[PDB]
């Protein structure tokens, strides 16, 4: 631990979680990430993101 | 940035937008730069291209 000063470690892990918040809320709600399922998938219409 | 002159910090982007349209548009005018949708069935077209 000791190359980097004991604040930036926890500036490191609630950077990582405020970003995952912005992620995820950028991913649920997205006019893009929904998604047709079936590997062969004939236009079907249970369609949703994958996050 | 320090040990950089910046007009590597910018070459260097300009090189990503150089190689990124240029490879697109070598895919474009490929012959193996197209996929099958739907492989299970092999009747349809092979728009699907990948870039």
């Amino acid at each position: 631990l000791n190359p980097l000063s004991p604040d930036i470690w926890m500036y490191v892990l609630l950077a990582c979680l405020g970003v995952s918040c912005v992620l995820f809320v950028i991913a649920r709600f997205s006019p893009y990430e929904w998604y047709n399922p079936h590997p062969c998938n004939p236009d079907s219409d249970v369609v949703e993101n994958n996050f």
